[PDB]
């Protein structure tokens, strides 16, 4: 309900960070 | 508790933009 969503949102934040680092490596 | 969904949609917006920029760099 709440804790599960917090974990999910931190997960997608780390997803975003991984995507940004991949992008930086690409450039 | 719609703040959760709004923040989630913002996260997906940022992820989508990152993926689009990755596509542009590959091109």
């Amino acid at each position: 309900r709440a804790l599960d969503f917090v974990q999910q949102f931190a997960r997608m934040k780390e997803q975003l960070d991984t995507a940004k680092d991949q992008l930086a490596e690409a450039q």
